[PDB]
C-alpha cells in the first residue's frame, strides 16, 4: 500500500477516470507523462472549461522541482496577461492527496510529435520560421529583467502547439530552469542540445538558449538531431565536426578544456585522438543548392537558394562559439529571414 491505496510504486497518483476533486475538477483521462508525474484532462466544472492538471509525484525532490517551476511561471504569467509571448498558462495550483497539482490551460501535441508525423522527413521551411519567430519572442520576453529567466532545458518536446490544426505554439517545463545571478546548477541541458559553454565548464547566462533554439530549427527542418552524442566527449566532437576547433581565447579558460582538447606548442589547440574539423558543412546538411533536406524540397515552392542562405546565416549567428557575439532574441527578430 502506497499513500492510503492512492499511489503506485513510482509516485504517481493512479487515476481513476471519471473521479471528482475538491467540489470542482471532473477527472477524464491522462493525456500526457514524464519525470515530474502525469497530466490529465479534467473539466473545471467552477469556470466551464477544460483544463490540464499536472500532477506532481509524491516525493519531496520532485514536489521541490515544482515548487520552483511555480515561482517562475507566476512571475512570467504576471507580466503577460493578454498571453502574447508563448509562455504556458498556469490559471492555480493546490495540494490534493499528497500531489502538488499544476491546472493550466490545455495544449495539443508537441514538436516531437509533429516530427514523427512527418515520418522523420521535417516540416516545411515556411512551418520552421513560424516556429522560429515565436520562439525568438518568447527568448526576448524571458530576457526583460525583472525575469532574467534561462529555461535550460529548451528541446522539441517542451515546445506544444496550441491547437492541432494552427501553428501557434506554447513553451512548458521551468523545472530546471534559474534566473541570472541566480545561477546555481552546473550540470543542465539535455546533451543533443547542450551549449559549449556547459559542456566546457564556464560561466553561462540567457544565451544558452540561443544556443538550443538553433539546433533545434535545424532538427525541425531535417527531421533528425544536429548533434546527436552518446556522452559528452562524443557530443563535442559532433559539434566540431560542423562548426571547427573553438577559439583559442575560450578553450584557454575552460575549466574542461582537456576534457575534449590538447594545446600544441604553438599555442593553438586540437582534438584529442570523426569528419576533419569543420567539414560537415551546414551547407549541405540544409542541401542549400541541392535540394533541400534528402534533395526532397526540389520543385517545390517555398524553398529558394535565397531563401535557405537567409535560414543557414541566421542559424550560424545562433551558434557562434561565444556567447558574448552569440545572436541575441532582439537582433534575430530584426533578421531578414522573417518577413514584414
Ligand atoms: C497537452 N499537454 C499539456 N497541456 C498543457 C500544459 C502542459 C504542461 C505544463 N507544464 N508541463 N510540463 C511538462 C510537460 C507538460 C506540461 N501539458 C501535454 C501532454 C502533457
Amino acid at each position: 500500500v502506497y499513500n492510503d491505496g492512492y499511489d503506485d510504486d513510482n509516485y504517481d497518483y493512479i487515476v481513476k477516470n471519471g473521479e471528482k476533486w475538491m467540489d470542482r475538477y471532473e477527472i477524464d483521462s491522462l493525456i500526457g507523462k514524464g519525470s515530474f508525474g502525469q497530466v490529465v484532462k479534467a473539466y473545471d466544472r467552477v469556470e466551464q472549461e477544460w483544463v490540464a492538471i499536472k500532477i506532481i509525484k509524491n516525493k519531496k525532490a520532485f514536489l521541490n522541482q515544482a515548487q520552483i517551476e511555480v515561482r517562475l511561471l507566476e512571475l512570467m504569467n504576471k507580466h503577460d496577461t493578454e498571453m502574447k509571448y508563448y509562455i504556458v498558462h498556469l490559471k492555480r495550483h493546490f495540494m490534493f492527496r499528497n500531489h502538488l497539482c499544476l491546472v493550466f490551460e490545455m495544449l495539443s501535441y508537441n514538436l516531437y510529435d509533429l516530427l514523427r508525423n512527418t515520418n522523420f522527413r521535417g516540416v516545411s521551411l515556411n512551418l520552421t520560421r513560424k516556429f522560429a519567430q515565436q520562439m525568438c519572442t518568447a527568448l526576448l520576453f524571458l530576457a526583460t529583467p525583472e525575469l532574467s529567466i534561462i529555461h535550460c532545458d529548451l528541446k522539441p518536446e517542451n515546445i506544444l502547439l496550441c491547437n492541432p490544426k494552427r501553428s501557434a505554439i506554447k513553451i512548458v517545463d521551468f523545472g530546471s530552469s534559474c534566473q541570472l545571478g541566480q545561477r546555481i546548477y552546473q550540470y543542465i541541458q539535455s546533451r543533443f542540445y547542450r551549449s559549449p559553454e556547459v559542456l566546457l565548464g564556464m560561466p553561462y547566462d540567457l544565451a544558452i538558449d540561443m544556443w538550443s533554439l538553433g539546433c533545434i530549427l535545424v532538427e525541425m527542418h531535417t527531421g533528425e538531431p544536429l548533434f546527436s552524442g552518446a556522452n559528452e566527449v562524443d557530443q563535442m566532437n559532433k559539434i566540431v565536426e560542423v562548426l571547427g576547433i573553438p577559439p583559442a581565447h575560450i578553450l584557454d579558460q575552460a575549466p574542461k578544456a582537456r576534457k575534449f582538447f590538447e594545446k600544441l606548442p604553438d599555442g593553438t589547440w586540437n582534438l584529442k585522438k570523426y569528419k576533419p574539423p569543420g567539414t560537415r558543412k551546414l551547407h549541405n546538411i540544409l542541401g542549400v543548392e541541392t535540394g533541400g533536406p534528402g534533395g526532397r524540397r526540389a520543385g517545390e515552392s517555398g524553398h529558394t537558394v535565397a531563401d535557405y542562405l537567409k535560414f543557414k546565416d541566421l542559424i550560424l549567428r545562433m551558434l557562434d562559439y561565444d556567447p558574448k557575439t552569440r545572436i541575441q532574441p532582439y537582433y534575430a527578430l530584426q533578421h531578414s529571414f522573417f518577413k514584414k
